[PDB]
């Protein structure tokens, strides 16, 4: 969503005021050789390697946990049919609980409310319950395993029963920390700090160290180095909102559909 | 491929005979700043090259599993309830089914000819109706256990014993689907791909300065190892991708049924 | 950061540089960069790996923090879904749990656990506690009288007795998690023979810059200084990640969270 | 084997200072700056790649040291729960320790069938020998053990399950190492390295001579060695069930197994 | 730590190397920066690597350590919420618990367990468990039938001696990974490889470095070979994680860790 495109060209123009500025340079006392930009160059390369590391590693976790709803999910609603497939009502209250804490889930890492999706598949005194939690969606859990609970207290499911399907609220339960997690510990902040300056400062140094050299290209090439080191540094960004809107966010939105659809083909709606 | 490695060495036959008009205008191109520059695409290539392999790795791993698991589970089919044939029979037939239907669903290929040899046509009609094939395939394996359960012939431990391989195929199924509706880079391959198109296409312009004549030869050693290295990730990124080696997709896929039958005596031949 | 002490104190040795640059021709020392580039690059790779070592410790110690929130809501769970009446076991429990993460986190910070403990529980038990020498065990093996005593009562089952213990287990396993990346820290080789080379790097770096850029010199010098000593700092703030600098861990706040969590609605639930 | 190829790259430096005779006179310059940048990337993907050899030489180990384990505590289980059925004992430990020296000749492509014979009657030979995979088979002959001391209440059905889980455990290890065995990347990993190694290795004297004339063959193979050297342990160490200087001594592993197992069930070598 | 000896011989390398560099022409000998450049930065590239397998061999050797105190915890937390008045079973398992820890120490420190065995058992076992070629997993064969006992005496369900039964497996693991870093090192083509080119590059580079810094090669040269010499000694102060260094893991402080940890959860 914000682009840099601007110190791209910023570049081209901090170029060419280089190769004007050349001939009063030794004058004052001033060269610049590309040999100590090589060596920085080539350590903020290594640091920029490690971090982009780091971001690209908890988006994959970000993707995972969201993976594990549509497992969990998927296979407690088999272990449901399965194990009492006389049991439609229970199939039915389960599944909108299940399909309820992915939205829920959704809502909250965005932000936003959930009151709308709650209402459409939960009763609404279900609804008051959970909203007025400061933890809604872990609420959520609460309840289903509330339905499991009681089908266990109506000797519908054993306690060995009972415990195969309590695993799964265990797993929806590491998903729901796992998020909470990723949502309020971003990579350090010191980390985009310390190289955002520097890939920065040594992004429009470079077209002055590279004029002795190169001339009148230190346009056509310390615009290529610079956009290397900047298309890199922005991947990390674009890579560590995972929960966002954004175009390369996760689109939950699409993926708590397919938890639903995937839920409901389970069970004939 | 070797289009590119071509390109490259009438690029630098171009840059020969032209560098005669070169700093007639004063356009120099050292090899200095382009060392700066392949060390750094060379670092970045070496860390997006390392995240490949492991989505390569995630894949070879999640199909390992799905072959432990059918085993065990036939397995514990037979030494649990050894006179069963019928199940043995039946549940073989959907678990050889998922690895297939699997397989079909990663490589966006039709399933229905390996689920029409494998199960009764009522079946493969509900298992094509859903719009999510390989999970209702699981669905009707464990319809499968619930009913020996019922039944009375499984105890609710042994039909949790049970239980607990269909989980591993349903973490299977989902890692398997979510290693293929990615990329997480998106167009950030499409980037850095054409980042080193472009260095290697620049570059013997940079290297003739020193090496005339030969530069067409070294520019496309460096461009070779360069594209190499680019190309082994975009392989290795997208292992069930349509332009992938079946080979072990299908030769897992036969393992596992093979294995099967093996296990329930339908083979040998008697 | 405390940096800008040797970022300054660079610049002045960059500055006994160039006033005693000629003055190398004189005194028969010449000086060129590329020694100094390998030694740069050496550094710099072996700062890269340092630096992720240091945030795999970091990472480590939030998910292990982050298992405490998830177990103990989980336990929760099962206590309210298996004995829903029993709101005495259950705010008996809930106290020993929001008793565990804050006496771990006092642990972890070598600072008093007492006040908390009061502020939760009864005095017979915070005696019993300090007189521990490991007073988070005591507390975990207390949480499982309470798990226990339910189950002696017949209330709770062998196997859901179990499911409960299993929670109990986790953050068994938090705890030593923490113990490790505490008392181990770490090896001390690795945090100073680097960080005498980096600055000792920095400090004679300009000697060899200022032959080529002249008065440019503390700049670039000062620039590359900065660079590699904000990572290398970042590095040592990571490895101890239970400390209070800047990029550590909010250990307090990750308590807070857990106590709100557990006591949602004065522990109210449907 | 690399030592030929040492001395080839000697003789191919003595190549390049007698020809250094005839350079621009046959139209030829050679910097070392363009053999860097080429040598550094070279580098670093040798780098990553042979990271990724010792990581799978870790995991093979890894795999055989859970056999140990697994057969260790399943042994551990039938003599703490029915401390009285020494027959089964016997046979299960046979089956186990078939499954080890099996699952050694699977992975080494030879034949198991003296070893099963020496371990186990000629019916189970037979029925293990035909099977696609035989390992599988001695996993489920074992399954059967502990199954029909199952029917004849002598093991609940918890305590069967425990005890299953440790064959499940096998079955893990088997799926491993036949995957560790049937997955060498792609020889694009070989090809782009180990020929461009040779390649480079090669042709950096041709380069390194206008710099250094008569010292080019000693710095030209410490460099080649270097890298060389680098390379081909990455190969050794991808391949961990061969009979290579670096790969897991597999018979050692088996007999320390055997040993165990007839140690737990009161025998004696 | 004779690091300092290697650095030593390089200072004299350097002052070899400045008085012979007028013989360089004469002998016909050229050494530019540019080729060691190339190969100190893969040998840097190598280094970095191999360091960093060298690290995760340490850290994997003390979460197997970790894995025991934990692990002998919770089967002692098990034991008391379980079985709360036999405490005489207590002691006996704590004791076989406490024996293994000692027992993994010096098995993998390779000295004599005897003094910590008999200390903790009666010699009605001290003498069975030495007699195996495997003390260390004997022990918890040992306390495998305590658990056993109490399950076919009735004090546990089966439900309740497979919680424990679990426990157990978690030492089973800990004692086969240790056993594996053991007998299993980091293959050692890798320090071969590595002291041999990271010494000759540090003796060859003085030669190299001469040419373009004259009487400074000394300092400049030491510097270099200060970084990777002692880059490379630690992943070797690494690689044996069980050691004697104090580098190493403190085992004896992690087994008195454990004793009193065990000791103090059931009042001793
Ligand atoms: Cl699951
Ligand atoms: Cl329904
Ligand atoms: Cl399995
Ligand atoms: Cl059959
Ligand atoms: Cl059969
Ligand atoms: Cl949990
Ligand atoms: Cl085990
Ligand atoms: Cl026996
Ligand atoms: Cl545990
Ligand atoms: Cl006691
Ligand atoms: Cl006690
Ligand atoms: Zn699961
Ligand atoms: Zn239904
Ligand atoms: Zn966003
Ligand atoms: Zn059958
Ligand atoms: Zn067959
Ligand atoms: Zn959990
Ligand atoms: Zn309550
Ligand atoms: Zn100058
Ligand atoms: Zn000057
Ligand atoms: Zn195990
Ligand atoms: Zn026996
Ligand atoms: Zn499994
Ligand atoms: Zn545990
Ligand atoms: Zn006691
Ligand atoms: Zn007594
Ligand atoms: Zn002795």
């Amino acid at each position: 969503l914000s682009k840099i495109i601007f110190r791209l060209l910023l570049n081209v123009l901090m170029s060419i005021i280089a190769i004007i500025s050349y001939q009063w340079y030794e004058q004052l006392g001033i060269h610049l050789t590309v040999a100590p930009f090589s060596l920085l160059g080539i350590a903020i390369a290594i640091f920029l390697g490690f971090r982009n590391s780091a971001s690209y590693s908890r988006f994959v976790e970000a993707r995972n946990l969201w993976g594990t709803v549509l497992i969990a999910e998927r296979t407690l609603v088999r272990q449901l049919r399965n194990i009492l497939p006389a049991e439609h009502d229970a199939h039915r209250r389960i599944v909108s609980y299940l399909v309820a804490f992915s939205w829920s889930l959704k809502h909250q890492l965005r932000k936003t409310d959930p009151t709308a999706d709650l209402r459409r598949l939960l009763p609404e005194e279900r609804v008051t319950e959970i909203l007025a939690s400061s933890m809604p969606t872990n609420r959520i859990l609460l309840l289903a395993g509330n339905e499991i609970g009681q089908l266990r207290e109506a000797g519908k499911l054993s306690d060995i029963t009972y415990g195969l399907m309590d695993n799964k609220l265990d797993e929806l339960a590491h998903v729901l920390g796992g998020c909470e997690r990723l949502a309020t510990t971003p990579v350090p902040f010191a980390y985009t700090l310390i190289l955002q300056r520097t890939v920065y400062l040594f992004c429009t140094l470079l077209p002055f160290a590279l004029v002795g050299d190169l001339h009148y290209m230190t346009p056509f090439v310390s615009v290529f180095i610079s956009y290397t080191f900047l298309s890199w540094d922005s991947l990390a960004e674009e890579l560590e909102d995972p929960f966002g809107t954004a175009a390369n966010d996760l689109p939950l939105n699409a993926m708590c559909n397919t938890i639903e659809r995937n839920l409901l083909d389970m069970t004939g709606q």
